[PDB]
């Protein structure tokens, strides 16, 4: 039972020791106290969520791209088989854990928009996470889940923040992916993408020097996809 | 749920793959306990595993044990430091104690070449060391004194078994003479250990083949420039 401070200690600890499991734990414990936490915590815990999360990822893309070579014995498939699917049960497992902090704690207790914004967007990403591994049946619902997360997300978004927010286009970056990627929708895509883009370019005075660099390397993300994505 | 060897390296293959090494160390451990003789894929498997997992806590405590040096004394910022520290320690030993049973309970004993038994005493004395930078003061002197031993009898077979030139033989003397030099500091016995393999080498340089030399003067070099190195400090 430790305090705040010891435990958000802990988390930059473990974050310059590369040990992210412990990261993602120590802002958990932090989270499950029921208070809203500051930018510095909500960062430390998005922060060590996205390694713990995207570690899986990785792994789950590389052995599912070594089940695609060709492979006649029949014990090695079912070996790629059942540890991609380890994989896919820690990664659901990562999901739940991030999705009920959210659900239980963060969103409920949220009283600004930016966090707000910043929750939902959250939600957004880690549904999609489990809509990749997910079975069918469960795999529309996680599909809509996130979905609805996004835009709920987009439309305070679009209420209650400047368009060169890091925030709102970090979830315009990710909502535009995800209908490019999970929805195979490029003309969603592109719509939201060049709307966020455009909106943000329109209104460069709501730029500030704290947070400059990540607008506009934001942008140029949202930007290069447009490119890629009107390319085909 | 319950694989067999064939499973097992297979995982561990795609484990490393994965990036997910306690998950190959872990398969690779299993291999290890059916109690073979490991080949050389299996031994080089093995190996890889323990070294990434045992390579992130040591990398993790030096990060951890500089924070610390940095830190002022009066703050919780140190004692949030010193237990994490420890936990890394802990998991550190953890590790090196279970590479160490592998070896004395299974791979050591049950080598019949060699080569396999220079490599398992190499990795004893590895890991030893490992466990000798995070003892302490009273627990350090047996952990390094452990790791000598190791060294030492895998020096002393490579002598017995293998010829002067053989890079393997050579490998260890160049470990054992820098161990002595760093760890035990004592520079007259690692040159005197570097001198004496470095001319047992070159007496019998005569007979290495012109398309192959090059695998043993290349380590010949290094020893004789230790040599160099350490005997022009007075």
């Amino acid at each position: 039972t430790m305090d705040k401070s010891e435990l958000v200690q802990k988390a930059k600890l473990a974050e310059q020791a590369e040990r992210y499991d412990d990261m993602a734990a120590a802002m958990k414990a932090v989270t499950e106290q029921g208070h809203e936490l500051s930018n510095e915590e909500r960062n430390l815990l998005s922060v060590a969520y996205k390694n713990v999360v995207g570690a899986r990822r990785s792994s789950w893309r590389v052995i599912s791209s070594i089940e695609q070579k060709t492979e006649r014995n029949e014990k090695k498939q079912q070996m790629g088989k059942e540890y991609r699917e380890k994989i896919e049960a820690e990664l659901q497992d990562i999901c739940n854990d991030v999705l009920e902090l959210l659900d239980k704690y963060l969103i409920p207790n949220a009283t600004q928009p930016e966090s707000k914004v910043f929750y939902l967007k959250m939600k957004g990403d880690y549904f999609r996470y489990l809509s990749e591994v997910a079975s069918g049946d469960n795999k529309q619902t996680t599909v809509s889940n996130s979905q609805q997360a996004y835009q709920e997300a987009f439309e305070i978004s679009k209420k209650e923040m400047q368009p060169t927010h890091p925030i709102r286009l970090g979830l315009a970056l990710n909502f535009s992916v995800f209908y490019y990627e999970i929805l195979n929708s490029p003309e969603k895509a592109c719509s939201l993408a060049k709307t966020a883009f455009d909106e943000a370019i329109a209104e460069l005075d709501t730029l500030n020097e704290e947070s400059y660099k990540d607008s506009t390397l934001i942008m140029q993300l949202l930007r290069d996809n447009l490119t890629l994505w009107t390319s085909e």
